[PDB]
DNA sequence: CATTAGA
DNA sequence: TCTAATG
């Protein structure tokens, strides 16, 4: 957690580079299990050799460790951090829409900067276009004060269209967070569960609603169960307009909400931990359900859920307010 | 780890 | 169809 820091961070920097700037999925995979393993190790790595005893730890990384241990740096690390092309890819990727593949491509093309991207808005797809259009605002945080106002409106039209709609703003927001990065809304309707073969419109209805009133202003991707947009709070009585903000809506079988809700609310650790527990408590938790284990090794048979509570009750735990679902 | 775009 | 990009 800190004894092995520098090794782990250098290592991940090592990993992420083969992954993006190069196409070294393997090398890249390599740096991670190592950076993972050296993370666990309860003692101060003193030398490569020492490290080396480890699992996944090879000659290659070992060699790494020493230079890092010995000198407060790493050239390869110092040469990449410097490398303009490489840099370039790391940069371009901030463009929502831009992944490594694309990054590289554009680079090969000569497109390295933001401006480069403007000059060739053609070479870009709608997504990317957007991305590009909302780069600053996309990278900005979202004040809960704002989280509140958005949530507000959103629950309004939801309700407005059909009063039989259940929305919940999951995530860190849900979890009290003084700030968030994009709002996620979990949706469901009685009229849609596991088997009841859809009602795409279900989703449809609402996005449409949101647009109609100006909530949603773009569309990144609209599907029958998963919309992924952009939003903006009606800039008041002038002098102050709201920045563009990512948003995502999702349909869900009424019959699989709460798990989902439970789930999406995190925190990553709260989940894992709760989940781990469910294993003792003779169960299984996953993003959609909760099945009772059968000694044979495994089992199934999704237990019925009407609230965040059922799941809790199920594994006989203390209801944890989302506030303190931190871990 | 599943959903969407796109070519 | 496969491939990329989000989450
Ligand atoms: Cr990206
Ligand atoms: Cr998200």
């Amino acid at each position: 957690e800190t004894l092995n820091g520098g090794i782990t961070d250098m290592l991940t920097e090592l990993a992420n580079f083969e992954k993006n700037v190069s196409q070294a999925i393997h090398k890249y995979n390599a740096y991670r299990k190592a950076a993972s393993v050296i993370a666990k190790y309860p003692h101060k790595i003193k030398s490569g050799a020492e490290a080396k005893k480890l699992p996944g730890v090879g000659t290659k990384i070992a060699e790494k460790i020493d230079e890092f241990l010995a000198t407060g740096k790493l050239r390869k690390l110092e040469k990449i951090r410097q490398d303009d092309t490489s840099s370039s890819i790391n940069f371009l990727t901030r463009v929502s829409g831009i992944g490594p593949s694309a990054a590289r491509k554009f680079v090969d093309e000569g497109i390295k900067t933001l401006e480069d991207l403007r000059k060739n808005e053609d070479k870009l797809n709608h997504h990317q276009r957007i991305g590009l259009k909302y780069f600053g605002d996309f990278e900005k945080r979202i004040p809960r004060e704002e989280m509140l106002q958005m949530q507000d409106i959103v629950l309004n039209e939801v309700k407005k269209v059909d009063s039989e709609y259940i929305a919940t703003v999951c995530g860190s927001f849900r979890r009290g967070a003084e700030s968030s990065g994009d709002m996620d809304v979990l949706l469901t309707h009685p009229s849609f569960t596991s088997e009841s073969t859809k009602q795409p419109k279900l989703l449809h209805q609402v996005v449409e609603q949101l647009q109609k009133v100006h909530f949603i202003t773009d569309t990144l991707s609209k599907g029958e169960t998963k919309f992924m947009g952009v939003c903006q709070l009606p800039s008041k009585n002038d002098e102050k307009e709201y920045p563009h903000r990512r948003i995502d809506i999702r349909l869900i079988p009424k019959d699989q909400y709460y798990c989902g809700v439970l789930y999406f609310t995190g925190s990553d650790i709260f989940n894992k931990n709760m989940r781990a527990h469910a294993l003792e408590k003779g169960f299984t938790i996953n993003e959609y359900t909760i099945r009772p284990l059968g000694v044979t090794g495994v089992a199934g048979e999704p237990l019925p859920v009407d609230s965040e509570k059922d799941i809790f009750d199920y594994i006989q735990w203390k209801y944890r307010e989302p506030k303190d679902r931190s871990e």
